[PDB]
């Protein structure tokens, strides 16, 4: 018959190793491009877990040596906050930059971010 | 000041998210290929999170058709449940495949996995 075993808390196995890549630009597959010519290297895969927001700006934005150009509306400010915390479920942020983050995850329609920004008790 | 908000079990969030795109084979960007001909599809960077084997089957092995060959030791037998494990943390797997499995994970180095077959009490 059929066995099983397990390792128990996969998901922070998992996330440990995707953090480091993250940090290492190792297996990274979409390269965002600010307009001061910056770029945050990411997975696809990460970001879509979250929103379908980086997909339609795969399908609708002008892509320059490999990197797609980010929408003016849609810069550093409120990108490198959101996929951090993709990549890890915490969202550091000064509080003037809430509702910012607020208005961005609501174009996005980034639901597990609008709850996280909208919690209480 | 820099203020910090979380979604907590993150890790289970996002395996659930990872599982649902390997199911669908959404993001999928290495396509491994069986002496039958049969394919699967997978995420490098999720092997890559347990291993660096499949890492040096893609610089050492045959790509045809945008597939890569698997060599005749590792076929679905041993890759399938591997595969499942790296997306899940559960291996799944006959009695009868134990020392097959072990031998493969000792072949792969894959730590993580050569772990779990050799746990006790």
């Amino acid at each position: 018959e059929v066995k099983s075993v397990k390792v128990d808390n996969w998901g922070v196995f998992f996330l440990q190793k995707l953090q480091n890549f993250f940090n290492k630009t190792d297996y990274c597959d979409l390269t965002l491009q600010f307009r001061d010519n910056s770029q945050l290297k990411v997975h696809r895969l990460v970001l879509s877990a979250c929103t379908d927001y980086f997909n339609v700006l795969e399908q609708t934005c002008e892509i320059v040596d490999d990197a797609l150009i980010m929408p003016n509306e849609f810069q550093a400010d409120v990108v490198v906050p959101i996929v951090n915390f993709m990549y890890t479920g915490t969202l550091e942020f000064e509080l003037k930059m809430y509702g910012k983050l607020l208005r961005t995850a609501k174009e996005m329609n980034m639901t597990v971010l609008l709850k996280l920004l909208e919690a209480h008790r």
